[PDB]
């Protein structure tokens, strides 16, 4: 249930349906500067074949493509689901090795020279100054603004109710989403590209806020989101 006025529909491209979240995201998709293909560890959707298909779709449609796999708050999520701390870390380490390796093989196969397609962990952005400024700003607004925070908690509970939940599961999920958020706000600032489309096979839980009309916390005018699913 999207809140904008001319909701884009999906365009079929190299085996995917690409659905930009707003009309302005569709302009960014058409610019073809940059895509982030976010990848979650422990998620069987990201098979070797699906990653290859994504990487081919990406290089066909953008000048540059960055696969970014989430490697932060993974052990914490497994603990919040009931694993011991030791076993949560064991499984996080295993799932993070598997997704890193599948992506790395993909990228070596498609772009041996590392010219257009790159993979990196989400934690690598912790030393990026724009990422750090985006993250701190987001945390400060949540701390300072309880109405904005309440909207984000509702969006977290909606997202968890699909995948009820405890306070701990909510808090860890908020942490996990806050850590990805700078790439959903301003990948152009973090990666130095003209514009960027942040792509996933489900809409981002905070999309309704970050890509909305009005004012508040909003993604950069050069940042877009698309939902990208197999045709």
């Amino acid at each position: 249930f999207q809140l904008g006025r001319r909701i884009p529909e999906a365009t079929a491209q190299e085996g995917f349906l690409v659905r930009p979240f707003t009309q302005q995201c569709q302009i960014i998709h058409t610019e073809g500067d940059h895509a982030v293909i976010g990848v979650s560890p422990g998620n069987s959707y990201f098979s070797r074949q699906r990653l290859r298909d994504l990487g081919l779709w990406g290089l066909t449609n953008f000048d540059r493509v960055d696969f970014v796999y989430t490697d932060v708050h993974v052990a914490e999520s497994y603990e919040a689901l009931g694993d011991s701390a030791i076993e949560a870390r064991r499984k996080a380490v295993k799932n993070i090795r598997g997704v890193r390796a599948k992506i790395t093989t993909t990228v070596n196969e498609l772009d041996p020279a590392g010219a257009r397609l790159c993979v990196r962990p989400m934690s690598e952005f912790q030393s990026n100054e724009a990422y750090r400024e985006l993250h701190a700003d987001l945390l400060t607004r949540l701390k300072d603004d309880e109405d904005m925070r309440a909207v984000c908690q509702d969006l977290v509970r909606r997202f968890l109710s699909t995948k009820g939940a405890t306070a701990t599961q909510e808090q860890v999920c908020m942490d996990y989403i806050c850590a990805e958020a700078p790439l959903f706000l301003d990948t152009p600032a973090i990666l130095g590209v003209p514009s960027s489309l942040n792509c996933y096979h489900q809409s981002l839980p905070l999309a309704e806020m970050l890509y909305a009309r009005g004012s508040g916390l909003r993604a950069s005018r050069n940042q877009g989101h698309a939902i990208v699913t197999p045709d």
